[PDB]
């Protein structure tokens, strides 16, 4: 019975095979067939290529040796040579991840398999090495082990590397599927009793793989974007003032992108966006907003007014030494980011909001008058009195998050007449069913985060209506003229798409995105669609 | 008696004044004198410029209004106009920090003064706003307060802004020196009883300033590069494996630069380099190396061999989502970075070492034979036996750090015959004098860091001689062909400059730096010189 799957890199997890460039170069340069491939393997076990693959020498040292081998071969075949570096730079550059092969490895691992990459590779010291470094980073994170010939000083098809593989997997050979594009490198695994698959075209190899494992790997749905394992992330902490520290998770390099969650959420609400945005070439900073998770939660209502929250986010940038960040918010975080754009445009590279529209303050109406008007905002009046909503939300955390985090068709709450009914969960189940958007483990993460500070700080975001209104009136003569994106969600019944209809009057150059069949919890409801919209916008309007 | 100093931005802390571009543009475009300056102030208290300075409108909204004002003025003066945006983009871009003025503010603050910037400024939403954002960030960090007209909705010369200034300073007017380049903006401070200085040329203003404060500000020495306040930094934590977490301090944006300290140090040993490198356009990651400070310190000797330390630094990069970093090391950190370059060139953008040379393993001699040969390395044999050096170094932490951290002429230790004498501090004072390189507060920081784990993990770096030798022999056929810098220190009597004499044989393209009258503690001994060498090298060989 199988419990381990091993994949080669070149011609299996990454295509086209860098091997398959010597053949194409021969064809393109009208050189004798197999001339370059024979120069590459010249000397066999003691040749320059084996020394490279075992880590004895680096790629830049190997280039001149491959060059002499090519001359020696052209002399014997009685032919004239017309740059090995250019050939290899182009071949490595063209090699991209084989997405259906990676998808199969991901599924096997999701089903309990131990997965590994076993590869004959080199120590790359070329000026262009970063490309390969990026490829290896993207791939390796999805596997339990990465065994590289140049690091272990052993090469396929030597028998020692297969014994080393079995030792690292902690598995007997019959428990292992081994996939390779080189039949000779497949032979020692077969001899040991491993299931072996010779990879030519991906589809056929995956058919052989699903047949031998009994798991559907081809024609399969989805899947969801890569998520975050909280214990595997870099966690950052900045003191913005004596009693206030902000926590964030950080991933990637490039322009800084600050993600700001809503109520009652976490940095973890961006779990599907963090790996995608970092892979797209951005430095992601996913915040625990003030009052949440590992960030400080002072009890005072006034600590949560927009003017202080924005001032603190500017201090956060100052302490990290960032002159700007792109700010992307959702829900309350979306309101924060529009106010960052209005009050601190010099610090905001670009602004995006999910669901939350930009609506200016009405100087002729109190915020309470504006709230009472729309029946959907009744729960907000319930949130005003300190202690009342805290008690209901804190009473059973698992129930709170399971009742809240639901898709549009899983509706368990009716936010109209919340005050009259006397609560959010008054006619809601004690033991709600788990939404299709979340796992039990994901709910328990929110439960654990909320055990530290509870709901006082988060609910305080709603208790500064008058204060926020007075501050926002100072901006009534301004327009938002920095790059901006508004993303509406068709089925968010609180932050309806129509509420954004007048935004062009204040943000003339506004760009838009729209997600169909998407409820309030945008990032987890439609993560693939969110990622597509944000990456497209960042690349065109934000930079690097 | 003075205790507060207030500086204007334009024409005081930053030069040339953006104001002084309308005059130069008039001259360059043969327009009537004062035409642009009158269009800029048109309407006075209710004109477009006052609305801009109070934060009513943004800079991009003000541009077309200044444009109409210029047309109205050209019509009246009966002249023909030949782009306001281009004029202002160029003026803001040319404006740089007035270094002697900033130096004076730094000295006043070092002497106990409360310092502030009070400025008439705008909300900058131009595509080029980052330049100004960068300038404000650099300046603001050196002051207690930054009061901007567009954020407070008040403008100089209105009396309210001066009362607001006094309220924020918590000072009576006679306790305040106010420096400005506009006499009209100086008038209300004088009327209130503040000492006022009209700034034309810097030198004269500083002469007036030192006369009124009684502090030497002109012709003064140094000073030292900006240092780090540990509580003001962003602190990051990454779990590299179950029982090992690495702590780092992070500052800046740009290419990642990983700083690796030596024995027995801290991330804080790079305090003078962190702000300088971040200001130069780099993302600095200053590590607490394994065994130190807030990083994990497992007791096992083998946890500190170079192969595992390097593997962990690669995992650190993987978890932060960094395909590469430039690695800069000192002492033991310098040995680590050369091995990162040899074993993981794809992950190393460039490598630099302070003091520590790259010397290959001798396959014909045991590391203990090589150590016993050089009398200066005798203390290393003393470090071998677990517990012995730990007890001596842990007995009195203040004494340990005060005895170690000394300039070349302050020599209190003699590392020859350490074993024979029976310790590092056997003929060293119990209460050493404080070196001129460090403050008492800086020593207490190291003392506090070492209270957590002690010296077991740090000394374990020396207890893997055989293990490190076997691993290093695997690299004997390689060369370091990625960008590399070797910085020698003239007066380091352990890591002597001559020990680096053969490095070109292994690193043919090696670049060098050399610091005269510099001992072992390079970063704190000669911080200005270290910064100059590293920034010059990073900008030419590392990138952004
Ligand atoms: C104004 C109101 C809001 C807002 C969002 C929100 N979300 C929390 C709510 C979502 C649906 C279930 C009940 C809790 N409540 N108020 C956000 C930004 N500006
Ligand atoms: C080999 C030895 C060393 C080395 C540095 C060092 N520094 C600690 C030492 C400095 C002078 C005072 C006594 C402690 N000891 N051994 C560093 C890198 N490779």
């Amino acid at each position: 019975t199988l419990r381990a799957a091993v994949f080669d890199l070149d011609g299996v997890l990454a295509l086209p095979a860098v091997f398959g460039v010597l053949g194409r170069t021969e064809e393109a340069l009208a050189l004798p067939r197999g001339l370059l491939n024979d120069a590459f393997q010249k000397g066999g076990p003691e040749g320059a290529t084996t020394r490279l693959m075992k880590g004895e020498i680096t790629l830049s040292q190997w280039i001149p040796l491959m060059e002499e081998n090519c001359r020696k071969c052209s002399e014997t075949a009685k032919v004239c040579l017309p740059s090995i570096k250019e050939i290899f730079d182009k071949a490595i550059s063209a090699r991209k991840i084989n997405r259906p092969m990676l998808q199969a490895a991901l599924m096997l691992r999701k089903k309990g398999f131990t997965t590994a990459i076993l590869t004959n590779t080199w120590l790359d010291d070329r000026a262009e090495r970063d490309g390969l470094a990026q490829l290896m980073c993207e791939l390796k994170m999805h596997f339990d082990f990465l065994i590289e010939s140049c690091q272990v000083g052993m090469v396929k098809p030597e028998p020692q590397i297969y014994k080393f593989l079995l030792d690292t997997l902690k598995a007997s050979p019959s428990e292992v599927v081994f996939l390779d594009d080189i039949g000779a490198n497949l032979k020692p695994a077969r001899d040991l009793g491993m299931v072996t698959i010779l990879v030519q075209d991906t589809d056929t190899a995956l058919k052989e793989l699903e047949k031998v494992t009994g798991i559907q790997l081809l024609n399969t749905p989805a899947p969801l974007p890569t998520s975050c394992n909280p214990s595997d992330m870099s966690h950052g902490y900045v003191t913005v003032k004596p009693r206030v520290r902000l926590h964030f998770v950080e991933l990637g390099s490039g322009p800084a992108v600050c993600l700001c969650h809503g109520f009652p959420e976490s940095w973890y609400s961006w779990r599907y966006q963090i790996p995608a945005l970092a892979q797209a070439g951005y430095r992601v900073l996913a915040m625990d907003m003030k009052g949440y998770g590992e960030s400080s939660a002072p009890p005072e209502i006034e600590e949560y007014c927009m003017e202080v929250l924005c001032k603190e986010m500017v201090t956060f940038l100052d302490k990290l030494g960032l002159s700007q960040a792109v700010f992307i918010g959702h829900d309350w975080g979306g309101m924060l980011v529009w106010y960052m754009a209005l009050f601190y445009p010099e610090r905001v590279r670009a602004v995006a909001s999910l669901n939350t529209p930009f609506i200016p303050a009405n100087p002729n109406m109190s915020p309470l008058e504006s709230i009472k008007a729309n029946p959907v905002f009744d729960y907000q009046l319930y949130f005003q009195e300190p202690g009342v909503a805290e008690a209901e939300l804190e009473q059973n955390l698992s129930r709170t998050f399971k009742s809240l985090f639901r898709a549009s068709d899983e509706s368990v709450l009716s936010m109209h007449k919340v005050c009259e009914a006397g609560g959010l969960f008054v006619n809601s189940p004690e033991e709600p069913s788990l939404s299709r958007m979340v796992t039990e483990e994901e709910i328990q993460f929110y439960v654990q985060q909320f055990k530290k500070s509870g709901f006082r700080g988060p609910l305080n975001w709603y208790r500064n209506m008058e204060r926020n209104w007075k501050w926002a009136c100072k901006s009534l003569g301004r327009k938002i003229l920095i790059p901006a994106l508004m993303v509406t969600a068709e089925k968010d019944f609180v932050l309806v798409p129509q509420m954004s209809q007048h935004m062009e009057d204040w943000i003339p150059h506004l760009k838009r995105g729209h997600i169909e069949d998407c409820g309030h919890w945008t990032q987890m409801d439609k993560p693939t669609e969110v990622n597509q919209i944000l990456i497209k916008w960042l690349d065109s309007d934000a930079r690097n």
